[PDB]
Order: C-alpha cells, then sequence, then structure tokens
C-alpha cells in the first residue's frame, strides 16, 4: 500500500496521478460529474480506439492496429477522417490536453476517462482500470470499425477476429443503453437510442425488440429503422442483432436483468481494454474508480405496449416476465 500526496490511500504509487486525473475530469471534461454527452463521446472513443486490432492482418504480414493504444488522439490526424470518426474532434483535442498535462499515456487516459465517466450514470458497473499501456502508437489501419449499415455477419466476422464472441458482442453493445446519434439524421440531434440515455439499464435491449412504428424525425436517415415511439432513434445493425439467429438469445437476456447486463458488460470491457497489450504487464488501480449511484427502477415495457409487441426472436428460450407500463406511448426529447 501507498498513501499519496494528497491523502488518498492505494495499492501501488503508480495509481496516485490517477487521483488528480480524476478530480481534472470530474471538474472540467465532465462538467461537475455529470453524465451527458462527453461520456457518450468518451464510449464511441474507447471502443474506436481498441478496435483498430486485427490479428487476421497480422497473419498476414501487414500491421493490424495496435488496439487500446491511444491511436485515436495521438494520430487523430489520420483516424478522425475515417468515416465512422465524425463528430469526435472536440472530446479527442479536449482529451488530448488532459493527458500532456498530466504526463499520463493517451491509451490509459481513454480507459480511466471511460471507467470514470460511467461512474456518473446510475445504473453503471464499476469498470476495472489498469495503468501502464505505452504512449507510442502507430494509426490504425483503415476499415477496422463496424458500421450501422453492416451486415450481421460482417459485424460478427470484424469482431470476432479482434477476439469477440457473438455474446460478447451483445454485452458490448450495453453501451447503446447511454446513447444517442447526431450524425445519422441531424435532424433528429441527439435522439436516444433508449428511453433512459442517462441510465446504465436494460431499456435499450427491450426497446430495440419491440415492432417498429414509428419515424421520429422529417426522413429517415442513414442506416435508420422505424422505432417504437416519438423521439427514440432504431439504427439498423442494433434492429438486426436484436432478431438475428445467432445473437437474438443473448440479446433477449439482457432485458430482465440490470445486475445481469452490468456484469456481462463489465467483463467484455476488461477484455476490450487490453487488446494489444498484455494484462499481467499492467497495475491495477481499480480501487481509484468511484461507485455509481444505484438504479432501482424495474425493467419496463413503456407506454402501453405489451410483449405482444415485443419481435420475440429467440426460440430456445421464452420471453422473460417483464413489468408492463401504462400508456400512452412517451415522447422522448433529445438526451442532454
Ligand atoms: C456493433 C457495433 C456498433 C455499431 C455499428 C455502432 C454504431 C454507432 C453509431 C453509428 C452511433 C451514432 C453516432 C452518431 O451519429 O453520433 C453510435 C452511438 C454510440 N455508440 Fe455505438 N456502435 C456499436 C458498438 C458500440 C460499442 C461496443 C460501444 C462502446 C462500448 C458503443 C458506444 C456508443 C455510444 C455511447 C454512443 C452514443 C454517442 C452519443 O450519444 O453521442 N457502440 N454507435
Ligand atoms: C504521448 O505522445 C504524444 C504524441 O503522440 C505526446 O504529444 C505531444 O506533446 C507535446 C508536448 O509534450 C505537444 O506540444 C504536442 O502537440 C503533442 N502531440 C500530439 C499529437 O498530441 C505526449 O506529450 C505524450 N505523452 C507522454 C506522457 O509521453
Ligand atoms: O418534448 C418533445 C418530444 O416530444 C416527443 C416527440 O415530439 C419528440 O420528437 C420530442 O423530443
Ligand atoms: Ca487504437
Ligand atoms: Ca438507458
Ligand atoms: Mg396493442
Amino acid at each position: 500500500s501507498v498513501t499519496c500526496p494528497g491523502g488518498q490511500s492505494t495499492s501501488n504509487s503508480q495509481c496516485c496521478v490517477w487521483f488528480d486525473v480524476l478530480d481534472d475530469l470530474q471538474t472540467n471534461f465532465y462538467q461537475g460529474s455529470k453524465c451527458e454527452s462527453p461520456v457518450r463521446k468518451i464510449l464511441r472513443i474507447v471502443f474506436h480506439d481498441a478496435i483498430g486490432f486485427s490479428p487476421a492482418l497480422t497473419a498476414a504480414g501487414q500491421f493490424g492496429g495496435g488496439g487500446a493504444d491511444g491511436s485515436i488522439i495521438a494520430h487523430s490526424n489520420i483516424e478522425l477522417a475515417f468515416p465512422a470518426n465524425g463528430g469526435l474532434t472536440d472530446t479527442v483535442e479536449a482529451l488530448r490536453a488532459v493527458g500532456i498535462n498530466h504526463g499520463v499515456s493517451f491509451g490509459d487516459l481513454i480507459q480511466f476517462a471511460t471507467a470514470v465517466g460511467m461512474s456518473n450514470c446510475p445504473g453503471s458497473p464499476r469498470l476495472e482500470f489498469l495503468t501502464g499501456r505505452s504512449n507510442s502508437s502507430q494509426p490504425s489501419p483503415p476499415s477496422l470499425i463496424p458500421g450501422p449499415g453492416n451486415t450481421v455477419t460482417a459485424i460478427l466476422d470484424r469482431m470476432g477476429d479482434a477476439g469477440f464472441s457473438p455474446d460478447e458482442v451483445v454485452d458490448l453493445l450495453a453501451a447503446h443503453s447511454l446513447a444517442s446519434q447526431e450524425g445519422l439524421n441531424s435532424a433528429i440531434f441527439r435522439s436516444p437510442l433508449d428511453s433512459t440515455p442517462q441510465v446504465f439499464d436494460t431499456q435499450f435491449y427491450i426497446e430495440t425488440l419491440l415492432k417498429g412504428t414509428t419515424q421520429p424525425g422529417p426522413s429517415l436517415g442513414f442506416a435508420e429503422e422505424l422505432s417504437p415511439f416519438p423521439g427514440e432513434f432504431r439504427m439498423r445493425s442494433d434492429a438486426l442483432l436484436a432478431r438475428d439467429s445467432r445473437t437474438a438469445c443473448r440479446w433477449q437476456s439482457m432485458t430482465s436483468s440490470n445486475e445481469v447486463m452490468g456484469q456481462r458488460y463489465r467483463a467484455a470491457m476488461a477484455k476490450m481494454s487490453v487488446l494489444g497489450f498484455d494484462r499481467n504487464a499492467l497495475t491495477d488501480c481499480s480501487d481509484v474508480i468511484p461507485s455509481a449511484v444505484s438504479n432501482n427502477a424495474a425493467p419496463v415495457i413503456p407506454g402501453g405496449l405489451t410483449v405482444d409487441d415485443i419481435e420475440v426472436s429467440c426460440p430456445s428460450e421464452p420471453f422473460p416476465e417483464i413489468a408492463t407500463a401504462s400508456g400512452p406511448l412517451p415522447s422522448l426529447a433529445p438526451a442532454p
């Protein structure tokens, strides 16, 4: 053990700098420990930084990307021009400055900001935090980030190459429970992907399985499907993964228990946090990560819809008993 310069007790002196980074992030980047756009942007960033990793390219003698190396910041000049990386510039520059000021690697910083940001959203599990990733990195090869217009086969092959099973793909998607879109249909800027964009809950899994009946915007944007109610945006990839036979049963099992969702997500994130590195080479500073307030609401089928309005796609398993709310159909406000 060690007692940091500010009284904070911790398990390794390497963790001490992280207490200052936490105070900076919570005060400035997160504007007072809030769960708003910055957390959502950072979650996009962690996935896009880490997923630039490909054992297949490497086995073939090409550079496959360094994974969770902070390349998205170090080489943003290249990576931020990738089609899937739009609307990230400002967040990346904000993060670039904190890492430079505290002398922490861009790779560790992205993982830390992710774990910290999630602590600001009720319902979130406490993400593991390892430190020690080298600050050096090479730009990620292009075409390694799954897109919303991709087929399930395509998404699974790419993610499978990175090292994730179909189950883990569904688990990692719990992040869309704290999501909106700004670039798929700018006419409905920040339309959320679930009714609770500030609560890490199973609503996303439930709501994407409902029959699509509504066009929330003036028109249908890129990769946009009909959603279940006004204000909610539904992206094609999500609607497809919810219904595909390879992923439908896992998606269905995520509807009933926030606890189980959180456990699986934490596990898949721990795995994604070290793509490109050896975990037994890093230092564990999980003790620095704050806890999120608990979510006590029960998973519900909102606004009068019933299991009848759910497009049950898992045959082997019956759809769980969930609480039903009374009507009318809600109309979602833009995510903050
Ligand atoms: C199967 C792959 C996935 C695809 C195809 C996908 C696609 C997208 C797209 C197109 C957007 C809309 C962004 C915009 O237009 O502003 C978005 C939002 C988001 N994605 Fe994903 N995503 C996937 C997996 C993930 C994963 C694994 C994470 C993180 C762990 C994640 C976290 C987020 C978050 C939090 C947002 C919200 C951004 C905001 O509200 O500003 N996504 N995603
Ligand atoms: C991590 O690497 C980056 C570059 O990859 C370093 O960033 C540069 O830092 C200098 C000051 O040290 C700035 O004037 C440059 O603008 C930065 N460049 C970029 C692309 O951001 C960073 O300082 C390194 N950090 C550590 C702790 O080694
Ligand atoms: Ca990367
Ligand atoms: Ca939610
Ligand atoms: Mg009905």
